[PDB]
Order: C-alpha cells, then structure tokens, then sequence
C-alpha cells in the first residue's frame, strides 16, 4: 500500500512541479519530453472527461487512499479515462485540471 | 534491483527535466519547492565534490547497474557527498553538472 502510493504520488508531485515552474514557451516542449522520455502522458481534464475506477482488489483501494492523503482528498485515481485504458491521476494547477496517465 | 533502480530513475529523469524546462526566472524557487514538497535536494555538482560509494550489500551494485544503464554510464551514486549523507546520483544539462540528493 504505502510503498506503490508513494513512488506515484512523487511522479505526480514531480510531473506537476515541472509544469507549474516551467517557461511558458516550452510548455508544449516539456509535455512531449514528459511523455517520450519519461513515460508521462499528461492531459488537460475536462469536465466531461469519463473516467472508471481500477477494480477493488488487492491493495487498490489502500494505494489510492494514501495517494489521496498526499495529493488531495479530490483527486480522481482511475484505471481508464475516456475509454483509455492506464494509471490515471488527476491534478490541479490552480483553476486549470490535469491528468496524469501511466502504463499499468 | 530493477525496481529500486526504476523509481530512482523516475526522480532523477522528472527532476531534471523540471530543471530544464523551467522559467529562468523561476529557477531558484523550483528548487526551493523540489526541496520543501518532493524531498528532491539538487544542488551544482563542483568537480571537487568527493563521494563515498554505497556498500556492497544486499543489491546495491545491480541497483547502481540498472540506473546508469538508464542514466549514462558516466552517472556517480553515492551514500554521501563532501560527508552529507543520502542517496546521490549526478546528472548534467549540457556542459552543467549537477546532484540530486535523497533521504537514505
Ligand atoms: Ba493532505
Ligand atoms: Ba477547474
Ligand atoms: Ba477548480
Ligand atoms: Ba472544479
Ligand atoms: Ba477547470
Ligand atoms: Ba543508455
Ligand atoms: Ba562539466
Ligand atoms: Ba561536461
Ligand atoms: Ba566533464
Ligand atoms: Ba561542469
Ligand atoms: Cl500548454
Ligand atoms: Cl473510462
Ligand atoms: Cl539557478
Ligand atoms: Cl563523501
């Protein structure tokens, strides 16, 4: 539980710190390199975006507890968003929503 | 040993890629907040830093194996470095070398 919650709670934290800091005009270049190179897909969050619950078993439930400790009591963990499958976990930059998406 | 050094990795790559990307401008507060909220301390890496290896217990040396294979080659790991106790593994931007230290 602890263990797994915390290795994702620091590639959120870290992903959306190189966001939040990053120089405005290589924001779409740092996106890119996110995803390419380290294997981080982050998206915009609509309001509309679907999202479905990984399933109750195993650890699961703890994980997203304690990553919802660390990160926020809203934050939304998900094993598909819009029908893509993956590790979701939503953020903020202030009034602007994230996802970040894994490979399971 | 992979998934030790996996995670690690992730730190380092998403750390420096906060770094690279960053508004220059904001550059100093990032690190203040890759401190403060990730426990991620990066400091300049002087060519006269001295370091002490980790042990060779347990699966420390596949460890160190698995993250230059990711990192380059040419990556130092450390238990300490001029006598500070961590985790530290150097990366570089460009001709800028640099540590990242975490808490053991
Ligand atoms: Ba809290
Ligand atoms: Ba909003
Ligand atoms: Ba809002
Ligand atoms: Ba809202
Ligand atoms: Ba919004
Ligand atoms: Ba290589
Ligand atoms: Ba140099
Ligand atoms: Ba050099
Ligand atoms: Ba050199
Ligand atoms: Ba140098
Ligand atoms: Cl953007
Ligand atoms: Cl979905
Ligand atoms: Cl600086
Ligand atoms: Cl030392």
């Amino acid at each position: 539980a602890q263990r797994v919650a915390l290795q994702l709670v620091a590639i959120v934290k870290l992903t959306r710190t190189a966001l939040l800091y990053s120089d405005p005009d290589l924001r779409r270049a740092l996106l890119q390199d996110l995803e390419s190179n380290e294997g981080v897909r982050v998206y915009p969050r609509e309001k509309t975006d679907k999202f479905k619950l990984q399933p109750d078993e195993s650890v699961n439930r703890l994980i997203e507890h304690d990553i919802r400790s660390r990160l926020g009591d809203d934050t939304v963990i998900a094993q598909s968003v819009n029908d893509i499958p993956g590790v979701w976990i939503s953020f903020k930059i202030d009034d602007d929503d994230y996802w970040v998406a894994l490979d399971r």
